[PDB]
């Protein structure tokens, strides 16, 4: 018997072969076969497999599509146990009270990298950093600690009379037009949201709060990099970052195999900051689904059970590249990166409490890429913030 399974990440399709070999020795009634689609079309693809009973008997899902599979009877319920399993990816997969796929991967929750020795030239030890909070009232406790973080060529502080924001040697922040990083977590810190329903938006009092601070971060204080730098280019801040530029980059795991490899300075990770609704960072994750029209439903279902297990899905994160959703094995994954000398915990913390998911779906490159002219001028400091969100929102939908 041949259960296949579908999936889109290369080095993951080698992991799951040898987690899938590790399965058959001991059910050896069932051999998995894996089966690489492009991400580019894997979607257009599988609904097209899908929806003429070709596709194959496991599927991987993401939270933007699965919508539409789980309403019209294509996937099997999960009817396991999910008390092992990421709350965030089990959320983004559950629907009408059913789970209709076995989380298999996470991003984990965004945070915030520190060069610990810009910090200990500031008088700044790295917890001060996990106890952080943005706001536009006068509670804030971020902005004071960006500035003292930003440094012009003479070595005058971003708040320090004589200041000069054309002679900044080093950035506090990355506050830029980079959704994942920055600006989704900042709406959700708001309790705004930026989509609802398969549209855009972000036309709401939360993300207005949320882009306001962000602007004046970047065009008033001058404490993160210019928005020309930072519009269509999403590297540079983390080249500063790597240069020793910047005090604090905030960012998800995503850049901790690039910073590891080249950062030559003491560094760290510490929670992202506080907002007036709490940490909510963005996160994403990815499920296997079964085939409800497979042709042996029962090898299915004791696959992915394995897949659910611990053994089975700590095979996905024995690299330090993808993070295990079943949770008894991700010590895996903070195994990997301890022993190179880094604790992942900030990135995992901060799922504890509420989220915003990862925006997806059909037609949204393209409303993301109509909203862009428009963010761009926004984070330049142009216009109003307010008009330039109602503007925005008409024409990603427009292009939806």
């Amino acid at each position: 018997i041949v259960v296949t399974v579908r999936l889109w990440d290369e080095p993951i399709a080698a992991a799951y072969r040898q987690s899938f070999a590790a399965f058959t020795r001991s059910h050896p009634d069932i051999e998995v076969r894996t089966n690489l689609v492009a991400y580019s079309t894997y979607f257009e693809t599988l609904r097209t497999d899908v929806a003429g009973g070709s596709a194959d008997d496991i599927f991987w899902l993401s939270n933007a599509y699965f919508a539409a599979y789980a309403d019209s009877g294509r996937l099997m319920k999960i009817q396991t146990d999910a008390a092992d399993w990421e709350p965030a990816v089990v959320d983004q997969f559950t629907r009408s009270g059913v789970l209709w796929g076995v989380p298999q991967l996470t991003d984990a929750g965004i945070a915030v990298f520190y060069n610990a020795d810009l910090l200990a030239a500031a008088g700044v030890d790295p917890t001060q950093v996990d106890n952080l909070r943005w706001s536009r009232g006068d509670d804030d406790t971020l902005r004071p600690m960006l500035a003292r973080l930003t440094v012009d060529a003479d070595g005058r502080t971003a708040n320090t009379p004589g200041f000069d924001a054309r002679r900044v040697r080093q950035w506090g922040y990355n506050a830029a037009n980079d959704p994942q990083a920055i600006y989704l977590n900042y709406i959700g810190s708001a309790g705004g949201v930026f989509q609802r329903d398969g549209k855009f938006a972000f036309d709401n009092p939360g993300a207005i709060e949320a882009f306001r601070y962000l602007v004046g971060l970047i065009n008033d204080d001058h404490v993160a990099p210019p928005a020309s730098d930072t519009n269509d280019n999403g590297d540079f801040s983390r080249n500063q970052f790597l240069a020793g530029k910047m005090a604090l980059f905030q960012s998800g795991t995503y850049s901790l195999a690039p910073v590891a490899r080249d950062a030559l300075f003491h560094w760290g990770v510490a929670m992202l900051p506080a907002g007036p609704a709490g940490r909510v960072s963005v996160t994403n994750g990815i499920a296997a689904a079964g085939n409800s029209a497979s042709k042996h439903p029962d090898a299915v279902r004791q696959v992915l059970a394995w897949m659910g297990s611990t053994e089975g899905n700590s095979y996905l994160g024995r690299h330090g590249a993808a993070i295990p959703a079943v949770l008894s094995a991700q010590p895996v994954y903070f195994d990997y990166w301890s022993a190179r000398g880094v604790d992942v915990t900030p990135f995992f913390a901060v799922l504890n409490g509420p989220r915003i998911a990862a925006p997806g779906g059909a037609g949204f490159a393209a409303g993301q890429q109509a909203l862009e002219p428009y963010f761009d001028e926004m984070f330049l400091g142009r216009g109003d913030v307010t008009t330039t969100l109602r503007q925005a929102q008409a024409a990603a939908n427009a292009a939806t």
